DNA sequence: CCACCCCAA
DNA sequence: CCACCCCAA
DNA sequence: CCACCCCAA
DNA sequence: CCACCCCAA
DNA sequence: CCACCCCAA
């Protein structure tokens, strides 16, 4: 064994150009992972109670109460964009390609090393590192996805985005059924509202164990653990955005009058009065045919309650939203159309030569315009009879429930069997790749965290742990937890992710928005005199498309 | 693994004599290379600004401003003559052979050893060296020459020329687009001329990475990395020099009068006046047919500006020249005909038992005479009507631009579609072997650094690095750069370079200039009582040939 | 020596004196190895006379040039590296809703840098012995022929069998596509009007 | 022609539509057209 | 038309069908004409303004399509420029109807 | 033109491969290096000379 | 896996 | 088990 | 040598 | 019975 | 002689 290599390193991005604008994208990410000895070799059940934040009777979205069980097992997640590509590759797929497709996935672990630490208390004292060539590593595959699913992208507990940079798995943990009650309360709400931790419903007690449910492969130094090739059965992702609303659909009016001189100030007037125009409307009252009135085939996107913090048996939680932009990013509401927010640090973006424990983030703002400006709507009477009168129109400005800050926009849900929609684009790096699917008879149309949602089972989680190294004293009949040899192990991980996508043709006349290097970009994609690295976020879908 | 050998040592020079004066020269150089742990495991971008030398307003050729990026990767170069032959072998190829041809090239690495250093702070303190048999070496081949090309001969960062002497690879580095401006200025030029470091043109930003672009082979102790056999498609090199100018071409005059007694003082006179001689001239004015006047089929070599420091977007740089000698090495200008200059130290010549940081060098002066004595030219009027008059002739002595030191010789470029030329001979040892070729639609006729310039792709660079050995503490989310185990590794490198050349026949009567051992050479090719070694430079092409 | 802190102001110094550096130069006089001195395999582009209006039996005509850019387009000479100039009207660019007989044009400035800043060269004595002295260096500023405006840069031709070159890129729209070839035994390496 | 692959890490200079381009590639209320000149070779390469 | 082949190879076939108009030639005779602008080349300053040449006019009207602007639009170019590395010229065929 | 170079053997004129240029009434029979030929009796020239 | 100072009894 | 800045002489 | 919370695509 | 400074296109 | 914004159901 312990004499020779087990694998090879490959962090290459291969572009296999096929026939009919079809390409083969096989991304390989061979990172060297380090891992320490688990604190406890015992499973824990821990309750988090931050009922010191949920008492101010102002703060209710700061509820951090949950019940989780810790596992001595250390997980490994590679479900991210930043791990599979660099700023150079992405630009290619984004500028050159139209739509992308996910294919294969196979993980491989090699060149396992396990070293023991000897603390020679002499003066300094000093530390002597050695090799326990008989030591082991405990590998586990949940090939039968028997266990919960913890995508470690959500909390930037992924793998390093810089290959030449050694990374670390994430200590595994999952949810245990915690029951609670918490009633809202503003600054004024007198007395203590209501908030408690019931405990646990004996029905919903799922206590998992990797040792019991999943085999463990005891690797040494001269052993290689490799997966297979995982074929993916999920829907394509489109590298295109829709810029069409409801006012940019169909046959525009006929302009009986056109300018005769230049300037975007000289407007071509139709030349007919609104209550004598031909065409179709979805009204039986009026005779006014307007760009706002006319009947359009359907509705793009929807309008839902914003900052609508619902709640159930586990506690309050915000209401998701799958909306593009809508309104020039100078007129948002980065809320209404729920724009993601990403917080990472040092190992998944951010300047490597930084300091402190303060993340950096960005509020990714797509290109697609299905989103809304809930500050330019209105609900009026069936009689129309405008110019509408106050008592005959409920606007954004007009409070609802007597309170100021509130709206009908805030409480509004316009989602009809006529709602048209586009899935959540990739958010690279940071962003997630693929995400399991709910086991509910009825399933969400699309997820908000990943462009891909697998239709069948997805790759099984790779759980990586260190095997207990024991001393000459060990009494299994002791209250305390024995004393083991301070062991750690570093191993090389490799990845092969396969994507298949199409090439974009030109059909307009006007060039399309591409990705480039400005005089303001340059030093965003290059190391610094000290070796300061960081990966910036960049828009995915930047290329027009027709919605109708 | 770790029990047995992986390779063998061979530093033998094989001469396979074939049929028709054809020989097979297979040089093998198996050197044992040592390599330390890279400072930083991060890539750097560093700017060099020596704007303390370029201010004296005298010194403009001392511009050392460039932008380079450091790579944790340590390179290995063997593109030299001294590594493949010894003073004994060369003499053979030089004295016996006519023309030489480059064939195969294959590298092989074996008997990898990785040791950790334990610093036992106790009294001295003391150092304890051990073996980390599970450690690794990261090998890389740029078989797809995706990366820049850094021939490490230029700066004598090659490999040792003495086989029984352990050597060291060169820390890899390459150029990053640096923009600058610098205007000349003599001792007098008042005020501060102009000189700045613009920065970087966002267009020309190439940030390479070996991990990303090239696979890495993780070698242990019981692993062998070997290349293939690289076939070379470059032009032959001639072990012959041309001694013919323009005055030694064709049918000399007929000497109507010959001496009748001895002495090189008794000259045989033609016996006809210059303005009544038969033959051809390239003049329509005169009737004077002279050895200087007569029409010769073409022109040997050319005459270019000397110490013509041009400049572009990166900064000033001297103008190359490919000229033999011209004038007895007692009358040079070691400038006009640009004679190379070589600076090495201890590991590539020079007396091993030397001290200090002061190179030794030599100004290699070929045998071929295509070079010029720009101190015996002249430009005169179309009327000729000599004896030429001042106002009718611009000579070397006559200043141009009003300044003394300057000439028309200094600013002169006589390169016509009639210029005949001979490539730059091998400069052994030191000198380079083969050099990639520019990727420009139009390409240089010949290089000034190497006899061989490959027509297609050349061998890929061999990048040798040490794998990060990590301790029990490592936080990838730290501003500082972790702490690794002080690891180094020594490995044996072997080389097989293949050459095919022809044998020289005798055709004159007078012996040809050969290489020998004088009473002044002897102790230039033998170790000393202490073991002082050094390799001297020696002329390549020493054997006549006809130019016409 | 490498910096230990950030900033493009903190430069990493080599740490060796110029007249004691190892490597190769194309000089037999000096011992100074500099980024300007060191021997490079060849020369990129060339340096020719600029606004060198020759003439023959048909009449005077300017001297072509096939050079990229060289120097940040903030430091040109749109002459030295002969940048094309294009004049069209209404049917080959230009705003259709225009008037008069006055073309519109552009001076296409490539990306490739083979071009030169002929305002940062110099020709000095074989002795080097710098800091160079006036009488020992002919610079751009220094007139040639007694006239001011003139240079040696203006009359200079550095084109050696070592000159590396890249052909003239497409200039779209306007620009030409393909162009016949001269019927001369000897032919131009590349044209300046067509890729 | 051939397709370009990515080999660096830093994105390459591409052609795009700015807020200053837009109306350089579209007819006008009257039908005013014109075609601007644009750089050809905008992508690095190695000379050595 | 962009015909994507195998091994990053593409086929670019540009078609430009323009409607040409043409008037009756002035003269149905060939001419030989000399241009002498020796009113510009006298100021003894202006020598690059020499517009003297000898040309012969043909009643025949030519047709040139040797340009980039005729074969592509700002949309197509951007593609070839952003997506492709090196370009190669192949066929050329003209048709009048 | 009339650029007499030199090397190790001695000075020698610089060749030129140029046609004519300018009406042979405006030459420089030098600039465009026009050949010059000198023979006698057995390769031209009047035999009865 | 040792042959006549190389490849190569 | 090195070919023309990727897969892939 | 990863398929739909086990053996077992 | 003339081929690339020998035998020997 | 109309198929999913090109060649090309």
């Amino acid at each position: 064994g312990v004499g020779i290599s087990t694998g090879t390193f490959n962090n290459q991005t291969e572009f296999k150009f096929l026939e009919n604008g079809w390409v083969y994208i096989t991304a390989n990410s061979s990172r060297l992972v380090h891992l320490n000895m688990p604190e406890s070799e015992n499973y824990r059940r821990v309750v988090v109670n931050n009922m010191d934040k949920t008492a101010v009777n102002g703060n209710m979205a700061l509820d951090d109460i949950h019940a989780e069980i810790v596992t001595p097992w250390s997980l490994v997640d590679a479900n991210a964009w930043g791990v599979w590509f660099n700023p150079g590759d992405w630009q290619l797929i984004v500028n050159t390609m139209s739509e992308l497709h996910l294919v294969s996935f196979e993980q491989e672990i090699f060149n396992v090393v396990l070293k023991t630490v000897s603390e020679s208390a002499t003066q300094p004292p000093t530390k002597v590192y050695n090799n326990d060539l008989t030591a082991s590593l405990m590998v586990a595959l949940d090939s039968n996805n028997t266990m919960p699913f913890t995508p470690a992208a959500m909390r930037s507990e992924t793998l390093g985005f810089y290959p030449w940079k050694p990374t670390i798995p994430t200590p595994w943990r999952y949810y245990f059924q915690w029951d609670r009650t918490l009633i809202p309360s503003h600054t004024g709400t007198s007395g203590t509202p209501t908030n408690i931790y019931h405990g646990t419903d004996p029905d919903d007690v799922q206590f998992y164990t990797i040792e019991n449910s999943v085999p463990v492969h005891l690797l040494r130094t001269g052993d290689e653990f490799a997966t297979g090739t995982f074929f993916f059965d999920c829907k394509p992702c489109r590298l295109t955005h829709t810029w069409q609303t409801n006012r940019a659909l169909g046959l525009p009016p006929f302009l009986n009058s056109l300018p005769q001189s230049e300037g975007d100030t000289n407007f071509g007037d139709i030349g007919v009065q609104q209550d004598k125009r031909r065409g179709v409307t979805q009204m039986g009252n009026t005779n006014y045919i307007t760009e706002a009135t006319i009947m359009r085939p359907a509705e793009v996107g929807y309008s839902a309650p914003y900052y609508s913090f619902e709640a159930s048996t586990q506690g309050p939680f915000k209401t998701p939203i799958a909306a593009g932009r809508g309104g020039a990013q100078t007129d948002e509401n980065q809320a209404a159309d729920g724009n993601p927010r990403y917080a990472f640090g040092r190992q998944h973006g951010q300047k490597t030569t930084t300091t402190g424990e303060t993340p950096e983030r960005f509020t990714y703002i797509a290109h697609q315009d299905t989103g809304r400006y809930p500050e330019g709507d209105w609900i009026q009477n069936i009689n129309f009879n405008l110019p509408v009168t106050n008592d005959n129109v409920l606007l954004p400005t007009d409070p609802i429930g007597g309170k100021t800050g509130i709206n009908y926009t805030n409480i509004f849900n316009t989602y009809g069997p006529l709602t048209a929609l586009n899935n959540v684009p990739p958010v690279y790096p940071n962003g997630q790749i693929w995400d399991k699917e709910f086991d509910t008879d009825l399933k969400p149309r699309l997820h908000v965290n990943a462009p891909f949602v697998c239709q069948n089972n997805c790759p099984g989680q790779l759980f990586v742990k260190v095997a207990p190294n024991l001393t000459n004293q060990y009494d299994p009949d002791a209250s305390a937890n024995m004393s083991r040899i301070v062991t750690y192990s570093d191993f090389w991980w490799k990845g092969k992710l396969v994507f298949k996508a199409k090439l974009r043709a030109s059909h307009t006349w006007n060039p399309i928005q591409q990705m480039s290097i400005n005089v303001d970009n340059q030093f965003n994609y290059v190391p610094s005199n000290i070796g300061g690295m960081k990966i910036v976020y960049e828009k995915s879908q930047l290329a027009p498309r027709k919605l109708y």
